């Protein structure tokens, strides 16, 4: 519950493919909200997945965006999926249940993803 | 972890499209195990998830398959994909971490499902 529990506020999950996208998301982000790019030993209040082709794909991402949901936005966690570069009709059909960003949004969906994290940082102590 | 902490052993999660086979499985399983179709209200120890064509383009399925997922088969809960009517190469990636039967096994894939749920009871008091 503490806004000090956990060393970063959010990291970025992405496939290599888009290592450029990522580095700018999280350039954004930071523009105060400490980002970085997901790892291993990894961990933050929040948690963006950048669903692209290539994390699709990759059946290391999307185990990844299983374990990431798995203990995450039922309601508890903060899991921020956006979705760019992807043909709405190539979205996975879970998400119509789901919160998620687009990616036609304002700023490729990069504002509503840190207004949703600045959201969640604000419920901490 | 008591064995009758549950109503039941094992409920079979399907789309409409393939109540005829949930019927089968859950016939195969009964033949002791007490089987039923997944509903709203139902809760037992092991979920099957009988993953087909009309299973993945169902919203709902794929949510339902990742609540599934949610509580369940980190190694806590019983969550059993049973892939059916299904080229390969259109199975979910994530599966490739995962653990799964194939219908392509003896009996469809209901045999390895059935020990899967045994295995599972056994380590119940």
């Amino acid at each position: 519950s503490s806004r000090w529990s956990k060393d970063y506020d959010v990291c970025v999950c992405h496939s290599e493919e888009d290592l450029v996208a990522a580095q700018d998301l999280v350039s954004y982000l930071e523009g105060a909200i400490v980002s970085e790019l997901c790892q291993a030993l990894s961990s933050s209040h929040c948690r963006v997945l950048l669903i692209t082709p290539g994390f699709l794909q990759d059946p290391w991402c999307k185990y990844q965006m299983l374990q990431a949901l798995t203990e995450a936005p039922g309601a508890e966690g903060c899991t921020i999926p956006l979705l760019s570069g992807l043909s709405r009709a190539a979205y996975p059909p879970e998400l119509r249940f789901m919160y998620y960003v687009d990616g036609r949004g304002p700023d490729g969906g990069f504002r509503q993803v840190k207004e949703a994290v600045m959201r969640y940082l604000q419920t901490l102590s």
